[PDB]
């Protein structure tokens, strides 16, 4: 089998704030990475990529997989390179759906988007 996982990463521009609004800016170059535990309770899928101008990245994945999500890695924008902690404490990531046992024929899987945040509140934050 073969999917590919695509979703968003953005610039939110309000460090006061976790989220993605009209504000938000799409972010080029950004690098995140897909990991799989893949019921064995350590990682033991990965692949990494790149988001292109719309701030979308594209990974290709072989396989049917398990405990899979998306992590951000590394900002292309000094100013704008925190990761957000939420209030829990842990690090939001994405998480994608890439079992075998469900009746979902797309081979796309879509995934919530993700920013790294700017260090200041732009106008109107
Ligand atoms: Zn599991």
């Amino acid at each position: 089998a073969k999917f590919h996982v695509e979703g968003e990463v953005y610039c939110n521009v309000c460090h006061s704030r976790n989220l993605i609004n009209e504000l938000s800016e799409r972010m080029a170059g950004a690098q995140v990475q897909l990991d799989c535990k893949d019921d064995s309770k350590k990682v033991i899928y990965s692949i990494g990529g790149e988001t292109d101008q719309d701030g979308v990245y594209r990974l290709p994945v072989v396989g049917y997989h398990e405990d899979c999500e998306i992590k951000l890695v590394k900002s292309s924008r000094p100013d704008c390179s925190e990761i957000p902690k939420l209030a829990k404490g842990t690090i939001q990531t994405s998480k994608v759906d890439l079992s075998k046992n469900t009746t979902i024929t797309e081979k796309t899987r879509h995934v919530k988007p993700l920013s790294f945040r700017a260090k200041t509140d732009a106008p109107g934050c």
